[PDB]
């Protein structure tokens, strides 16, 4: 119980630290303020942090961190002229206050996206003034992802800035910036959606869920580690996944630092893959941590069978100690299975607890407890089949085709759900495919599942805001681990009565063609999704062969002049076709 916590947390982390830290926290509690008046209480909080490690018996610095955000926060907040629905929070007392804060995250707020200057000006501005380019970049990118991981974007920071005091000096300026810049931002949006999938697991489903996954991630990691060092590691990447996705940023980077530290001080005893990479600073140090390759696999191990199935009083130590159990059980099946996907550990463990729960408190308990393990047969077979074939017709159709599968699959599943929240999941679900199945069969599985919990959690986020499909949320909601198997036995939605014709989404102008090929995809993939919308009942044939034509008349006659005579009498020849279907 360090007096003036404030104090603490300032000379553990740093100066530079501290004001990242703060300001991050800021730019994601207000999406609204302009950047001025976040640099101003940025400036005012660590002043009041050097008074206080100055005099750590100030009056007023004993205040919880909680607290003094609030405050020093909402003061400028209060204008409900301003921006409306944003200073109610915090005239309420604590910790009502904090939880009002976190519920009013947007996790899709209207703002434009990155306009990207030239490369040379923006090269300048940095020579010019660095840390307020740096302030500016962390608060836009605090802005569009307010639940993203914050050491995490502190370590992006330290790798934007080292990227431009080291290339953007020399004579070629586009020729580096450019693919880096792309890397990093691959690498931040793959890093926001997957802390956005910790954090809704988090608050969605309580400790023991985000427990169970951790333990299952660090046992299947960490093969040599212990069930006590297990146990303690997880314990500790729990409470710094809560105390980050509860906008404690400060103590949870605190926390992650001091976890870093002690798993690279006590190296033989978890794993023998961190020492190449310890000896880098901190953050980076950290980034090794969280995502470190799979330790070499122990020789000799049980077989599960002694102690789990064969056991004579099996349950009795389950009823002992149930948590204690479902840990053990969980982490000696991940020690096995480095192969299995996380989600997949997760479901057979639920089926196990399942079963014991279910059938031995009764006359014949080893009658039932004695063949559970075909019980996993065919939950371990379904989704290894669907990878397969899913990576099968990847293989042979393509990127963009894919896409259209998926889209086409999709929008037949649930059309109720808006368009471009569809289409933008099931990008990310094309995305997968090129991602993963290149990948060998052995490492096929855990990354593209992964990924697509990842992106079908984007989806039920995208569709919390505003529900509007029935399905959708029901199987979002109910399970969390059963959302994949849930989408994948999805039918096609008979009850939906299809969307009333609209011609004016298939006008057309040269902007289609003239912008860049992206857009152009997104265009016609929008444009699909519609058309599915439509007619639902239409054929997969259909379809590709009314697309085809569309892009070949697009670019037949943007190419060349003539534009305002194949809009007018060629969307004539679109309803027609349409018509004929
Ligand atoms: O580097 C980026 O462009 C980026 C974009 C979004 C989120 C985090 C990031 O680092
Ligand atoms: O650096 C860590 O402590 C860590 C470990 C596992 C997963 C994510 C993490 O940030
Ligand atoms: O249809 C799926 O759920 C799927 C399966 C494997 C890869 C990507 C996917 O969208």
């Amino acid at each position: 119980a360090h007096k003036s916590e404030v104090a603490h947390r300032f000379k553990d982390l740093g100066e530079e630290n501290f004001k990242a830290l703060v300001l991050i926290a800021f730019a994601q509690y207000l999406q609204q303020c302009p950047f001025e008046d976040h640099v101003k209480l940025v400036n005012e909080v660590t002043e009041f942090a050097k008074t206080c490690v100055a005099d750590e018996s100030a009056e007023n610095c004993d205040k919880s961190l909680h607290t003094l955000f609030g405050d020093k926060l909402c003061t400028v907040a209060t204008l409900r002229e301003t921006y409306g629905e944003m200073a109610d929070c915090c005239a309420k007392q604590e910790p009502e206050r904090n939880e009002c804060f976190l519920q009013h995250k947007d996790d899709n707020p209207n703002l434009p996206r990155l306009v990207r200057p030239e490369v040379d000006v923006m090269c300048t501005a940095f020579h010019d003034n660095e840390e307020t380019f740096l302030k500016k970049y962390l608060y836009e990118i605090a802005r569009r992802h307010p639940y993203f991981y914050a050491p995490e974007l502190l370590f992006f920071a330290k790798r934007y800035k080292a990227a431009f005091t080291e290339c953007c000096q020399a004579a070629d300026k586009a020729a580096c910036l450019l693919p880096k810049l792309d890397e990093l931002r691959d690498e931040g949006k793959a890093s926001s959606a997957k802390q956005r999938l910790k954090c809704a697991s988090l608050q969605k489903f309580g400790e023991r869920a985000f427990k169970a996954w951790a333990v299952a991630r660090l046992s299947q990691r960490f093969p040599k580690a212990e069930f006590a060092e297990v146990s303690k590691l997880v314990t500790d990447l729990t409470k710094v996944h809560t105390e980050c996705c509860h906008g404690d940023l400060l103590e949870c980077a605190d926390d992650r630092a001091d976890l870093a530290k002690y798993i690279c001080e006590n190296q033989d005893s978890i794993s023998s893959k961190l020492k190449e990479c310890c000896e880098k600073p901190l953050l980076e140090k950290s980034h090794c941590i969280a995502e470190v390759e799979n330790d070499e696999m122990p020789a000799d191990l049980p077989s599960l069978a002694a102690d789990f199935v064969e056991s004579k009083d099996v349950c009795k130590n389950y009823a002992e100690a149930k948590d204690v159990f479902l840990g053990m059980f969980l982490y000696e099946y991940a020690r096995r299975h480095p192969d299995y996907s996380v989600v997949l550990l997760l479901r057979l463990a639920k089926t196990y607890e399942t079963t014991l729960e279910k059938c031995c408190a009764a006359a014949d308990p080893h009658e039932c407890y004695a063949k559970v393990f075909d019980e996993f047969k065919p939950l371990v077979e379904e989704p290894q089949n669907l990878i397969k074939q899913n990576c099968e017709l990847f293989e042979q159709l393509g990127e963009y085709k894919f896409q259209n599968a998926l889209l086409v699959r999709y929008t037949k599943k649930v059309p109720q759900v808006s368009t471009p929240t569809l289409v933008e999941v099931s990008r990310n679900l094309g995305k997968v495919g090129s991602k993963c199945c290149k990948h060998p069969e052995a490492k096929r599985m855990p990354c593209a599942e992964d990924y697509l919990s990842v992106v079908l959690n984007q989806l039920c986020v995208l569709h919390e805001k505003t529900p509007v499909s029935d399905r959708v949320t029901k199987c979002c909601t109910e399970s969390l681990v059963n959302r994949r198997p849930c989408f994948s036995a999805l039918e096609v939605d008979e009850t939906y009565v299809p969307k009333e014709f609209n011609a004016e989404t298939f006008t057309f102008h040269a902007d289609i063609c003239t912008l860049s090929e992206k857009e152009r995809q997104i265009k016609k993939q929008t444009a699909l999704v519609e058309l599915v919308k439509h007619k639902p009942k239409a054929t997969k044939e259909q379809l590709k062969a009314v697309m085809d034509d569309f892009a070949a008349f697009v670019e037949k006659c943007c190419k060349a002049d003539d534009k305002e005579t194949c809009f007018a009498e060629e969307g004539k020849k679109l309803v027609a076709a349409s018509q004929a279907a």
